[PDB]
C-alpha cells in the first residue's frame, strides 16, 4: 500500500490525510489539510466538467449551472459565503430552471449562502432583447406561493455587468438582484453598470420582507435604448429596509424622462446619503393598495434624507391609490438635508420640474390619495432660469398634508398646478415664512403666478410669502382662481421687495373676505380727506375693502401741511377709514401704499 | 526513515512538510503549506478534546473552553481574526473564570483579537435565571482596577441568540457584549436576539475608552418578562463613540414600559441612521456625575440624527446630576432630522409621550441638572388623536436651555408638566415661530392648555405660538398659573385659527405686565365711545390694559356712520383708548377682536 | 521515482501534486492544495530573501521591495486583495522608483489590487525629515501625463504609522495615500497616526477621478511641528467622492493653527458624519480655477452635514477663485446638521473662531470670488464667553448669496468682518429670523455691533435680528458704517429684549432712506402735543424720520389726562406726527419708545 499512499496523496482525498495542527499548538485541533480548506468555498470548487477537471470562465463558457451548483450545495450545508473570484469575468449564458423560471431567472438565491463578488458577472449575448433577472431569491413562479429567502447577502468589490443589450420589447422586465420575500438580505459594495434594465435590485415583496438594504453600491448607466418602460434603481417593498450611501450615474437621454434612483414602497424605509446624476426623478414613495399584502396599507415612517441629485424631472413623488377591496395611505414622511438641481435643459424638453410631486396614480385618478404629515426642511433645490417648468411643489392630486419649514427653493414656481387640468383637493398645506424663495427666476415670470392656487379647494392651510429680492415681472405672488374655495386658512405676503408690484395676493373670487381667512398683503390705495382744519378723516375712494379690519401705511408723507392717517378700519360700504391730521385745511388726494390686513 | 516520511505526512505537522511557492511564481516565498493555513484561524482550531480530536458543537456541548482557548492563543500573538464558521451553532454552558467572574462573564474579550461571528452563538439552559455577560473585555472584578481593552471587533453575518430566558431575578444584570475599558472596539453587523437582558451592548466604562462603535446591528425580542428591571439596548459610556445604522425591535408588552434603544453618557457620542420599533424609549442623554472618572464632567457633542422611531414613552430624555464631590453637565446637544411616532396604545397606558422629556434624576430629584445649549431641529412628532400624555416636551426637571426651531409636533401638548408635582426652574426656553403645530388632536382639548406652563419660574425664554388650524376645545393656548414667575421673555400667540377662542394667552396671576415681559395676544374688548361728532374716542369698558401698550383691530366695522379706531393706546386707570370717526354724533357701544401688545 | 514523489512533495512544487476536493463532494472541481491556497495571498508570498526564504519583518528589516513585489505580481493577474498580516509590524525603509519617484513615493498602487491592512505598516528613521508619500497611485512624475488608478481600496483594521518623525523644512510634502487619478478607489478602517504630514489621503487629481471615499477612518495626531506649514487630512480632489463616518483628532498646539480636517474641490462632494477634535479647521469647500482640468470650473453640490466637532479656527471655509484662463466658481453648497465648538481659548490666540468663513483667495484677493446658492441650516455652533474672535460668519471676500436658516448660533458676532481691511461687496446674504442667537456673550459686547457690516456694499439681502435674552453690552444689534451702501435690502430689529438699549439698528450714512430698503427696529422718541382739548397731534421734537412710514406706540401710557397716538406717520420736515387725544387740555410732553417701520 506504499502505492496506495502516493496514489492517496494524488488522488481528490489527498489532502485529508495531510496533517496539521494549527501553528504547531500543541492544544490545538489535530486535523487534515483538507478540513482547513473546507473553511472556505469559491466557484473553482464547482465550475468544472463532469469528469471534474476545471473549466477556465470566459465569453464562450456558460458559468451559470457552476454557479448554482455552488449556491445548491452550500445552502445543503446550512450555508456559508461563495466567493467569485477577483481576475476574472465569469459570464451566465442560459436561463435557470424551477421556481426562478417564472420570473426570468438566471440564478437562484438561497437562505444563508452570501455571494462574495470579487470579480466580474457579465451577461452573454444569449440575453440580448430578452428579459432576465439574474439573481432571485423567490423559489416559486407565483411569489404568493414563494417561500422566503432570509440572511441572504451579496457583496464585495466586483460588479455585474448587463453586457449593454437594450430591451427586446417595452413589455419585458430585467432585473439584477430580485430578493423576493425577503428577510435580512443585503447588497454591499457592488458596481452594477451597462444595461437597459427596469431595476437593478429589488428588495422584498408587496411588503413581505423585512432589514433589506443596499449600501455603498453604485449604479452606472443602466438604461440605454428608447424601449425601455421605465426603470428605478432600487425598489423597495418590504419594511424595515433601506438604501445608503449609493452612487447613481445616467448618461442616456432617455434616462432623464424615463429613469428614478429609489423608490419606497413601504413603512420604515429609507434613502439616505446618495448622489444622483443624469436622472429623471429621485424618489417614489408611495403606498400601492396593491402592495398591501405583508406589511399593512399604510406607508409610515418614509425617510428621504441627506441626497446629492442632478435630475431632470422631480425629486420626491408622492402618491396613495386604492383597489376594490384596500386603501392605501400614506403619511409620517420626511424629506430633509438633501440638496437638488434640475440640470441643464430646456423649458418642457423633461417631465415638469419639481422638487415634491404630488401625483395622481398609475391611471391618472387625483381623487384617491391619502397623504399627510409630511414634513419637508431643510433642502435646497436650484433650477436654471430658462426652466419654465420648475417648482418647488407640484400638488397635482389630492394632499391631506404637507408641511415645508426651513427649505431654500430656487426655481420658476413655489406652488404649481396646471390649470384646466386636475382640481386638487387641498388640505392642511403648510408653507412656512422660513422657506427662502431664490432670486435665479426674477424677470422671467412674465403672466405667472409664484405660488399658483390651480385647485378645486383650500383648507386649512398657511401660506407666508417672503421674498429676498425683486420679481417685478411676476403677474402676483400667489393667485387664487374663482373656482378655488379657500377657508379657514392664512395667507400672507411680506411687504420687502413688493414696493412696486401692481398685484401683491389675488383672490379672483373675493375669498380672503371668508369669515375664517386670515390674511394680509399690500396693495395701493387713494384715499381723500374732509376739507376741515384738524383731526380729519380720509377716506379710499374705491369700496373693495369691506373684508379688510386694518390698514397701515407703507409710504413716506411728502407733505408738511398735513398727513395721511398711519392706520386705518373700514366702513359698511367698504370704504377704508381713518383719522389724519390737516395742519392747514383743505380736501386732500393721496395715494399710498398700505398693509391690508384681515384679522391679523 | 520513508516510513518515516508517510509518517511526517499523516501527523500532525505533515503539512509543514509540504511545499508551496503562490501561484507557481519564482519570485515568491518558498513556504509549507501549514504557513499558508496558519494565516487563518477559526473556532475549529481550538473545539476539540484533549488527545486533539474535533468535537461538533450542538446543545449538548459546551464550546466556552474552546472560544477561550482560541482568544488567549491568537492574543499570545499579537492578534487576529477568529472565525466562528457559519452552518453551526456554538453553544456556550458556563461562567468563565477568572477577571470576568465578578461581571458574570462567558467568554473574555483580549486586544487585538477579533471576533468574525458567520455562525450562531447560543446561550444553553445553564444560563436560564441567571445573570450573564456574554463577552467581557474588562480583565478584573473591579473596574477600576481593570486593564483596557484595545483594538477588538466583533462583526459578520452571524447572530447572538439568548435562549429566551427569563430573568430570574430583577436584581440580575444580562450583557451581550461589554468591551470594558475599551479603546477601537466595535461591533458590525450583527444580530442579537431572543433575550431578557439589561443590555445587548455596552462602551466604555465611567467614561474611559475612546472610540467605540455600533454599526449595522439588529436587535430583536431582547426582554420579555415581568421581572426584567430595564433594557436599554446599546450604553455608550465612552467618548468618541457612538452607534449608526443600526435595527432595534422588541414585541413584548413589557418592552414597551422599560426598554430604550441607545443611552449617550459622555461626551462626543452619537446615535444615528437608525430604525427602533416597540421600545418604550429612543435614548436618554445624560452626564451622571457617578460615570465622570474617565472623561470629565460633561457631556457635550451629543448628537441624535435622522432616526425612526415608534415608541410609547419618551423619545429623547435629557439628564445631569450630582454626587457630594462631583457636578454633572449637560450642554452642546443636537437632536435632528429624526421622525418619531408614538405607537397606538392608550392614554395613560405606558410612560408619558414625548419628543423631548427633561428628566429628573435617579432619585427623583428635579433641582440638580445643569442642562443647556441643546438644539431641537427639523424633527417630525406624532401621536395619535386619542393618547392625551402626548408632548412635545415634558419639562420636568430643572432646565438651563433648550432651543426648539423648525420642528413639527402632533400631539396632545407643546409644553407639559403636570401640576402639583415638580416646579421646576426654567432658562431659556425657545420656541421658534417656525415649529408648526398639528392638528391630530384638535377637538380633544377640553380643559388643557396646549403650552401649559407648570414650572416654578420662566426666564430669558421665548414662545411663539403658531397655530395651523382650529382648535376650540384647548382652555388656551398657553397659561400661566399664578406660581409661575415670568421674567424677561417673549410670549406671543399668532391671530390665525385664533377669532374664536375665548382665551388664547392666560397669565394667572399677571405676569405679562411684568417690565421686561414682552407679549401679543388675540382678545376680545368692549369699548364705548363719546358722542361726538367728528374725531372722538373709544374706551374700553374694562380696566385690565394698564400692561398694554399697543392695541389694534382684528375685526371688521359693520357701520356705515362710523367706526372704532384701528389702533389702542392706554390709560393710567388701564381703559384702552383710542380715536375712531363718527361720521354723524352719538354714543357708541362696540365689541372688537383686537391685538393686544406690551413692548412688541 | 517514489524519491522523486517525496521530493516532489518537499518541493516548492508540492501542494500542487496534493489533490483535494471540497467537502468530499463528487461533483466539485478535482483541485490540487495549491489551487485553493492560490485564493488568497499575502504579503508573505512575497516577503522573502533572493534564495526564497521568508525574513521576518521588523525595524531593520525593509518591506517595501517585498509588498512592492506582491502588488505587481497580482497587477499582473487583474488583480485581488493583498493582506497584510495582523501580528507583525511592517516597517517601509526606501524610496519607490519609476513614476512615483516625482511624488517621493514608497509604494505604487496599482488597479484592482486592494490591500487588506491588518498589521502595522511603519516608516522607519529614513524618513526622518524628509518628504514622502506612502503609497501614490499616479504611474508619472506628472501627474499631467499620469494613467489612472482604478478599483483600489485600501480597508482593515490595521495602522499607518508615520513613525512620529518631523518635516525638516516647511516646503517639503508628505501624504499617506495619495490615489493619483483615481476612479472607484477607497480607504475604509485604516488608522493613520503618529506624524508630521501635509494630508492623510488625497482622493483625485485636479478634478480626474470618481467615486473615492473614506469611510470608519480615524486620523490621530498627524502634525507635530513648527516646520509643517500646513495640514488638512483629506484633500478631496475629484467629483462624485467624499468623506463619511470618520475620526480626526489631534493634540499639538500647532495643529490648532494649521490642521484642517478635509478638503472639498471638486463638484458632488461631501463630508457627513465625522467628529473632529483639535483642529484649526472643519473643512474647506473651494473651486480652485487652477483645479480645473478634469471636471470644470464649478463646485456644486457639496454637502457638510451632520458631523461633530471642536475647532479652533473656522469650521466651513468657502472659495472660489480665477487664474489668467479659468474662473473658479462655487455654488450650491449645503451646511446642516452640523454640531460645533470653538475650544476653550483665549482671544486671538488662534485664527478668528467662525461657523462660516468667507475667505480670500490665496494671495489674500477678495474681488475674485463667485459663491453662491448656499444654504446653512439647522446647525449649532458656540463658543466661550471669552473668545472676542468668534462670529457666525467671517465675511471677509466678495459674496454673491448665503443663506441662513434655523440655526442656533451662541458666540461674539453673528456678522462679522474687520474694519480698515477688505470691504466685500456683499449681494444676497439672507439672514432668516428663525435663526436663534444665543447668549453666552451677553455682557461681554462693549463697544461692539453684533451685525458688524464691515463691507462695501450689501445688496438684495435680509438681516432679521432676533435677540433671545438682553445684552446691553452691545453697541447696536446692527451697524452699516457710512463706507457701506445698502440697497434692495430689508433689516429688521425685533423689540424683544431691546427696550433697554439706545441703539438698535445703526445707519451711519442714512442708508435706512433709501427707495428699496426695507426696515423696522426701535428707537425712544420726544413728542410734544398742541394745547387743543380733545382729539390732538403730537409731533417728535426730532427731525430725522422723513425715511419712516409709520411707527408705533412700545411703551405704555401712565397718564389719566391724556394719551399719545398709538400709531404715528411722517412729514416733510422729518417730524413724526400721529393724533392722539387730550381729555383735557393742555401741552404734552412725553418720551416713548416707538417701533420705527419703513415700508414694512
Ligand atoms: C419600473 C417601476 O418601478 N415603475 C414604478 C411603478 O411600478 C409599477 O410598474 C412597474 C413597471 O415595471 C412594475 O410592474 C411590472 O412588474 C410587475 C411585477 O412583476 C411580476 O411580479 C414579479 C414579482 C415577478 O418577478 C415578475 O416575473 C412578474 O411576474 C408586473 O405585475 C406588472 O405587470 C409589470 O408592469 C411594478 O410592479 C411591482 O414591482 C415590484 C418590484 O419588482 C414588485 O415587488 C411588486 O410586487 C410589483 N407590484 C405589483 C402591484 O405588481 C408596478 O408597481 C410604480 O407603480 C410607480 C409609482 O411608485 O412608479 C413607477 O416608477
Ligand atoms: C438599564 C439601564 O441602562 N438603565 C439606565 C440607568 O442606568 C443605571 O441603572 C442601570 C440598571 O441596570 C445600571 O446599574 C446597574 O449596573 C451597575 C453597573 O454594574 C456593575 O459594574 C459593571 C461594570 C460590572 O460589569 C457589573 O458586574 C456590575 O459590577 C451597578 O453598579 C448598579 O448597581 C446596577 O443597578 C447602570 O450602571 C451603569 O452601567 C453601565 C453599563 O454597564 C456601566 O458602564 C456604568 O459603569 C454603570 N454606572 C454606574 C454609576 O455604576 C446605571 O447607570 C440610567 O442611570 C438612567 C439615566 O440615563 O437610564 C436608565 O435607562
Ligand atoms: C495643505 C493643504 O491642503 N492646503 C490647502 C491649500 O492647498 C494648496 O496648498 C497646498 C500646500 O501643501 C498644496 O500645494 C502643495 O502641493 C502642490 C501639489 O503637489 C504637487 O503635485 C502632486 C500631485 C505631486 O504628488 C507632488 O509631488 C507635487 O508635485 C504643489 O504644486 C504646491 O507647490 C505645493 O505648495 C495644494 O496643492 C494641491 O494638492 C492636492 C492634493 O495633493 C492636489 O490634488 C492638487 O493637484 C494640488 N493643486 C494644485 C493647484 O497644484 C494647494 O492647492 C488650499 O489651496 C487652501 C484653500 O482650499 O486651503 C489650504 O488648507
Ligand atoms: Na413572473
Ligand atoms: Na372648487
Ligand atoms: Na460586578
Ligand atoms: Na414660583
Ligand atoms: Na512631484
Ligand atoms: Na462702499
Amino acid at each position: 500500500d506504499p502505492d496506495q499512499f502516493r496514489a492517496i496523496i494524488e488522488s481528490p482525498e489527498g489532502a485529508g490525510h495531510v496533517g496539521y495542527q494549527y501553528r504547531r499548538n500543541t492544544g490545538s485541533t489535530m486535523r487534515m489539510v483538507s478540513d482547513v480548506l473546507d473553511e472556505r468555498v469559491s466557484l473553482w470548487d464547482f465550475h468544472c466538467d463532469p469528469s471534474g477537471n476545471v473549466i477556465q470562465p470566459g465569453p464562450n463558457v456558460d458559468s451559470r449551472q457552476y454557479l448554482q451548483a455552488a449556491i445548491d450545495y452550500v445552502s445543503s450545508n446550512g450555508g456559508g459565503t461563495i466567493t467569485i473570484p477577483a481576475g476574472y469575468t465569469w459570464y451566465l449564458g442560459s436561463y435557470g430552471v424551477g421556481g426562478i423560471a417564472g420570473h426570468s431567472g438566471i440564478i437562484q438565491l438561497r437562505s444563508n449562502v452570501n455571494l462574495n463578488i470579487e470579480g466580474r458577472i457579465h451577461l452573454s449575448p444569449f440575453f440580448d432583447l430578452k428579459p432576465f433577472q439574474v439573481f432571485v431569491g423567490f423559489d416559486n413562479g407565483d411569489p404568493a406561493s414563494s417561500g422566503n429567502l432570509e440572511n441572504c447577502h451579496i457583496y464585495g468589490h466586483g460588479v455585474v455587468d448587463f453586457g449593454g443589450y437594450e430591451f427586446g420589447a417595452s413589455s419585458q422586465l430585467r432585473n439584477g438582484v430580485a430578493f423576493g420575500r425577503s428577510y435580512n438580505c443585503s447588497v454591499t459594495g457592488i458596481t452594477f453598470q451597462n444595461g437597459d434594465v427596469t431595476w437593478a435590485i429589488t428588495l422584498g415583496w408587496n411588503g413581505y420582507g423585512s432589514n433589506c438594504y443596499v449600501r455603498k453600491c453604485r449604479f452606472i448607466n443602466l438604461v440605454n435604448s428608447s424601449v425601455n418602460a421605465a426603470h428605478s434603481t432600487v425598489y423597495v417593498n418590504c419594511p424595515y429596509s433601506g438604501v445608503e450611501s449609493c452612487y447613481f450615474s445616467m448618461s442616456s437621454s432617455f434616462a432623464r424622462n424615463i429613469a428614478c434612483s429609489v423608490e419606497l414602497h413601504q413603512h420604515d424605509t429609507f434613502y439616505r446619503g446618495s448622489t444622483v446624476n443624469g436622472y429623471c426623478r429621485g424618489a417614489y414613495v408611495v403606498m400601492h393598495a396593491a402592495e398591501a399584502a405583508g406589511a399593512g396599507s399604510y406607508a409610515y415612517n418614509m425617510q428621504v434624507e441627506n441626497n446629492i441629485a442632478v435630475i431632470y424631472g422631480q425629486f420626491v413623488i408622492l402618491g396613495s391609490d386604492v383597489t376594490a377591496t384596500v386603501s392605501g395611505h400614506l403619511n409620517d414622511v420626511i424629506v430633509s438635508g438633501n440638496i437638488v438641481s434640475i440640470g441643464e435643459r430646456a423649458a418642457f424638453s423633461a417631465p415638469f420640474g419639481a422638487f415634491i410631486d404630488i401625483g395622481p396614480d398609475n391611471s391618472g385618478a387625483s381623487n384617491v390619495q391619502d397623504i399627510q404629515r409630511v414634513l419637508v426642511t431643510g433642502n435646497s433645490f436650484y433650477a436654471p432660469a430658462n426652466i419654465t417648468d420648475s417648482a418647488a411643489i407640484t400638488l397635482r392630486a389630492n394632499l391631506n398634508g404637507c408641511t415645508f419649514i426651513a427649505n431654500n427653493f430656487d426655481c420658476r414656481y413655489m406652488v404649481y398646478n396646471a390649470p384646466g387640468t386636475t382640481s386638487p383637493v387641498v388640505q392642511n398645506l403648510v408653507w412656512d415664512k422660513s422657506n427662502v424663495i431664490g432670486g435665479t427666476h426674477a424677470n422671467q415670470r412674465a403672466g405667472q403666478n409664484l405660488f399658483d392656487m390651480q385647485f378645486a379647494s383650500v383648507v386649512n392651510s398657511t401660506i407666508e410669502v417672503q421674498l429676498s429680492c425683486e420679481d417685478l415681472s411676476m403677474f402676483s405672488c400667489i393667485l387664487f382662481p374663482a373656482s378655488c374655495q379657500l377657508s379657514y386658512s392664512k395667507i400672507t405676503v411680506d411687504s420687502a421687495w413688493t414696493k412696486s408690484m401692481s398685484n401683491t395676493a389675488v383672490f379672483e373670487g373675493n375669498q380672503q373676505a371668508g369669515a375664517n381667512v386670515y390674511v394680509s398683503y399690500p396693495a395701493t390705495v387713494n384715499l381723500t380727506s374732509y376739507n376741515t382744519q384738524g383731526a380729519v378723516p380720509f377716506f379710499s375712494t374705491d369700496t373693495n375693502y369691506a373684508w379688510v379690519t386694518s390698514a397701515y401705511s407703507l409710504s413716506i408723507n411728502e407733505n408738511l401741511d398735513f398727513s395721511p392717517p398711519a392706520t386705518y378700519t373700514n366702513k359698511a360700504n367698504g370704504q377704508l377709514v381713518g383719522v389724519g391730521y390737516n395742519e392747514i385745511g383743505g380736501v386732500r388726494s393721496v395715494s399710498v401704499r398700505l398693509m391690508l390686513q384681515r384679522q391679523v
